[PDB]
């Protein structure tokens, strides 16, 4: 209940506003502040956490949306998890075997939690799927963050609902059909397309931090070669749609089994076919 929180200091900072580590009752709390630019993230995150009940151990657990002074501010707290993102935590660490498939496991899970209809559920596309918004838990799962770009879809009465947030996802990780724009935005599976190229994105970040024969690669960013930081439109456009270039397997990675069903895996999330792509389902029902 905001009132209650002490900031203590920033762990997250962008456009779109900062992320806090807080003091709440005795814990630590995440407290993400939004920019005025992204008063609709707030909205839609608020919209879900509270009317559709989203409760399992890897989508991020919500504590309360408030408005607040500091001058108006909207706030969404959550659990803090101290390690971080997938993004710093696979920069300051290897993986052994169970560790890798622990992590994409949990990932799995949770985008098909999501994903899928259900004290039930409509099903949920996330739409901005990228190592910078899964946390690591302190028992080495994951959890998916930040439903802000989130679009819901039920079964009973076929209504899809795409709120209206302008905001953009990220450009690194946009699947062809929206780089090109000929994404049908009408049919709830074309999200749900787009959330797995991402995870097969994210696949691979995680796959290359997991040591075989004792090597191992630096961690990057998909696209890390061909593109700056922070790429256009138009750069992403002509990696992806154009020159038709996806991320590249390390050589060693088929002489592991584990990293060979990974790559298998990564492959199937990133056919330019949309509907070719595996589901979150039976990505998740694979690693087990
Ligand atoms: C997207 C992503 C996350 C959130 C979060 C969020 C929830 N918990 N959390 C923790 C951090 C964080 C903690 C510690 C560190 N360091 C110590 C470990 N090594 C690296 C530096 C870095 C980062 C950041 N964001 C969050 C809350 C709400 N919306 C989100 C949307």
């Amino acid at each position: 209940v905001a009132r209650q929180i002490t900031l203590l200091e920033c762990v997250g900072k962008g456009r779109y506003g900062e992320v806090w580590r807080g003091s709440w009752q005795g814990e630590n709390v995440a407290v993400k502040i939004f920019s005025s630019r992204d008063e609709k993230s707030w909205f839609r995150e608020t919209e879900l956490y509270n009317t559709v009940m989203l409760r399992h151990e890897n989508i991020l657990g919500f504590i309360a949306s408030d408005m607040t002074s500091r001058s108006t501010q909207l706030w969404l707290i959550t659990h803090y998890h101290e390690m971080g993102s997938l993004y710093d935590y696979l920069q300051l660490t290897t993986l052994d075997t169970v560790s890798c498939l622990r992590i994409v496991l949990s990932i799995a899970s949770g985008l098909a939690h999501l994903h899928i209809e259900i004290q039930g559920k409509p099903a949920i596309a996330h739409r901005d799927l990228k190592s910078k918004n899964i946390l690591v838990k302190k028992n080495g799962q994951c959890c998916i963050a930040d439903l802000g770009l989130a679009v819901m879809h039920s079964q009973s009465t076929n209504q899809l609902d795409v709120g209206n947030n302008p905001r953009v996802g990220t450009k690194r990780y946009m699947a062809p059909e929206v780089l090109d724009e000929t994404i049908q935005v009408d049919c709830f599976d074309s999200y749900k397309r787009v959330d797995i190229w991402a995870f097969g994105l994210v696949l691979w970040e995680v796959a290359r931090r997991m040591v075989s024969n004792g090597i191992v690669e630096d961690y990057k960013p998909p696209f890390y070669d061909v593109v700056p930081n922070d790429p256009s439109f138009e750069d992403m456009r002509k990696v992806v749609c154009v020159d038709q270039q996806r991320p590249n397997i390390p050589n060693r990675w088929f002489s592991d089994p584990t990293l060979t069903s990974l790559a298998k895996l990564m492959k199937e999330c990133w056919y330019q076919n949309p509907s070719a792509r595996l589901t979150a389902l039976r990505i998740a029902a694979t690693l087990t």
